[PDB]
């Protein structure tokens, strides 16, 4: 047989080269998945992440409390934080014994998988009690916030993208939802008739994950880089894998 790496008969090569590629374009296809990663970043430095995974489009929807720390199998002081809520819900509406709660999110990132369409993703970043903005009767129920997401870039790749804001004020109390649409180039609406009733049950389908990670490189040691996730770290490095017409 020819020698390794010296001629076009490596088929060896070749097909290494067409596994990492057809899985980046399977990923882009209508059979494919489109993921979204909502982070939620606590002071104590641990970080919740919310991931959904769906065909054709994929969304998380959180309120107020339901981004707060919540550290599993040990004290939460759950009364206490019942009473921050009620204290974030109005001002001067709780009785808690602190000013500031330290399970409220100090930052948030958006992530989505390479396979969505920027121009598709939507945000409602509503107040405490789940309004868009500050009153239902004045409230578009999304912002369309695709011009704000960066590209996670690896080896020249798009490996995925993110949105990042941080919550650093006092009166940076959100509720959250997120949603965003496959990439579909094609004129061939997958949720007209003849395809609609299977965009239904990916809605049954989709498949959701949580987890609250004791810090970020515990996250990117045995969450992103366990299963070839793409992230973006407080030191803005960049973690994926690049998989297009690569080896
Ligand atoms: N492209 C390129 N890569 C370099 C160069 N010098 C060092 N590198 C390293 O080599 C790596 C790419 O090597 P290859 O993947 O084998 O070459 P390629 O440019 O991708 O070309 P292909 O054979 O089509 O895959 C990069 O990740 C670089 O870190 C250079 O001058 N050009
Ligand atoms: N020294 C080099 N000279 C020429 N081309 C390179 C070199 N290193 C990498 N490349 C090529 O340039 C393209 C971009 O790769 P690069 O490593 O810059 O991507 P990146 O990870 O987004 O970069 P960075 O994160 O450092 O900004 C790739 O196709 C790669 O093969
Ligand atoms: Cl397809
Ligand atoms: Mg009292
Ligand atoms: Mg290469």
């Amino acid at each position: 047989a020819d020698v390794a790496g010296t001629s076009n008969r490596d088929f060896r090569g070749r097909e290494q080269r067409l596994y990492n590629s057809e899985q980046y374009n399977y990923n882009n296809s209508l059979n494919g998945e489109v993921s979204l990663w909502v982070y939620a970043y606590y002071s104590d430095g641990s970080v919740l992440v919310r991931n959904c995974n769906s065909q054709y489009k994929v969304g998380i929807s959180e309120c107020f409390k339901s981004l707060k720390e919540v550290r599993v199998g040990q004290n939460n002081d759950p009364y206490d934080e019942q009473e921050v809520n009620n204290g974030v819900y109005y001002p001067n509406g709780g009785e808690p014994t602190k000013f500031h709660s330290n399970a409220k999110p100090r930052a948030i990132q958006i992530i989505f998988s390479p396979s969505v369409n920027v121009h598709t993703i939507k945000m409602a970043k509503g107040n405490s009690v789940s309004i868009p903005k500050d009153y239902l009767q004045r409230s578009h129920p999304w912002e369309a916030t695709g011009v704000k997401y960066r590209k996670i870039h690896v080896d020249g790749e798009i490996v995925g993208y993110s949105h990042y804001f941080e919550l650093p004020h006092e009166y940076n109390s959100i509720s959250l939802s997120v949603s965003g649409v496959h990439k579909n180039p094609s004129s061939y609406n997958v949720a007209a008739p003849h395809n609609i009733m299977d965009v239904f049950q990916s809605c049954d389908l989709a498949l959701k994950f949580s987890n609250r990670y004791w810090c970020e490189l515990e996250l990117i040691n045995h969450y992103i880089s366990a299963y070839a996730y793409p992230y973006l770290d407080i030191n803005n490095h960049k973690y994926g894998v690049p998989l297009n017409g690569r080896q």
